[PDB]
């Protein structure tokens, strides 16, 4: 075992080893609430999140599971990184609290661009970087499905990293047209739907798709990428979802290049290729990465794929108590970087 040591915050405990120091809040909120601490044992600053009763029931018990697992797979440049996990329960019996540590971040990719206008350049070396991570991930089967601004961290020097339930220091902006008007049967393309609104809003000021609920939210998508065609249309199974679009005013295609102006053109043919309602033509993260837009910083040999991932639990229906064990055994078998 390590050092512990008790301490409040906002109106939560914080129970953790001596190595962290400097505990000061950062936000709380949703399952977890997190604290900005300097790390003793290297020097740098960490970020420390004390889930919030990640064994209360058994959606917390399984997704308490799901991210302690999820972090501890990925070894990727452009994803978050889990430095370290803990608990101050010595043993499975006295287990309830769990805090995961990463590494500090410079600011939210939200607060980037909501300061100043970036440069062309920084457009692609940011958007290169969510792509090189979106492969890793998506290799392995996992589905980010939240990416937007907030869940992206960049650091002084505009190096980037993805990362979930990302707290400030509408999701729904970012969402694929698909996964909101349900269809089901999502896939991880719903991500490169999330990218091309990143980027279109890193080269404009402004959110592509502001919609005030799912009905404005297709609404605005439409204007742009127009109305389904026959093709996507005959790949509609729900039949209240093709009522519904086929129902609306008919709208066409626009012309990206009317639409950003001023933009790069190798850009917009890049927007061009992520922004399509149909996800079967969506262009893939491994694709864009060779994609013209990004010749200067593309290394296919150092574009990495990442290990097999078994989400085979995802499919299991267990108690809080084996979940909390196939979870505190994760944490026991944790092994640094
Ligand atoms: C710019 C400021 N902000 C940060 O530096 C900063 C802010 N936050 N807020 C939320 N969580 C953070 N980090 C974190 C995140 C996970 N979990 C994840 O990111 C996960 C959980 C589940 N799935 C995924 N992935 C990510 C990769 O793609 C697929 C899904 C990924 C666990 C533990 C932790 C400490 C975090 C950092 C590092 C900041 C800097 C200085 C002072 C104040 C703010």
């Amino acid at each position: 075992r390590p050092t512990f040591y008790r301490q409040e915050l906002n109106k939560t405990i914080w129970e953790v080893p001596e190595r962290y120091q400097n505990l000061s809040p950062v936000g709380s909120g949703a399952y977890g609430s997190v604290c900005a601490a300097f790390d003793t044992k290297t020097g740098l600053r960490v970020a420390v999140k004390k889930l919030s009763r990640p064994f209360q029931s058994i959606i917390h018990a399984k997704r308490t599971y799901r991210e302690l697992r999820l972090l501890k797979h990925m070894k990727h440049e452009n994803v978050i990184g889990l430095l370290d996990v803990f608990t101050p329960a010595r043993s499975l019996e006295e287990f309830n609290d769990v805090y995961l540590v990463t590494h500090l971040m410079g600011a939210d990719l939200n607060n980037i661009v909501k300061c100043q206008k970036l440069t062309d350049d920084h457009v692609q070396f940011l958007i290169y970087q969510i792509l090189r991570g979106l492969k890793y991930i998506h290799s392995a089967d996992i589905i980010h499905r939240d990416l937007k601004p907030s869940n992206l961290a960049v650091n002084e020097d505009c190096e980037l990293k993805i990362l979930d339930f990302g707290l400030a220091r509408a999701t729904r902006w970012y969402r694929a047209p698909e996964i909101m008007l349900n269809w089901m049967h999502y896939n991880q393309t719903v991500d490169i739907w999330s990218v091309g609104c990143i980027m279109a809003e890193l080269l404009t000021g402004r959110t592509l798709f502001p919609g005030t609920d799912h009905i404005d939210q297709l609404k605005l998508i439409l204007r742009l990428v127009g109305t389904p065609g026959a093709e996507l249309l005959k790949k509609i199974s729900s039949e209240s979802a093709r009522n519904y679009i086929q129902s609306l005013t008919q709208m066409p295609k626009m012309n990206f290049a009317n639409v950003f102006i001023g933009a790069n053109p190798l850009a917009v043919d890049l927007l061009e290729k992520m922004l399509v309602l149909d996800s079967d033509k969506r262009i893939t993260a491994a694709q864009a990465l060779a994609h013209a837009y990004f010749a200067q910083y593309h290394d296919p040999d150092d574009e990495p794929v990442a290990d097999p991932y078994d989400q085979s639990f995802e499919s299991r229906d267990l108690l809080i108590d084996e979940w909390k064990s196939l979870t505190y055994d994760e944490v026991i078998s944790f092994v640094p970087p």
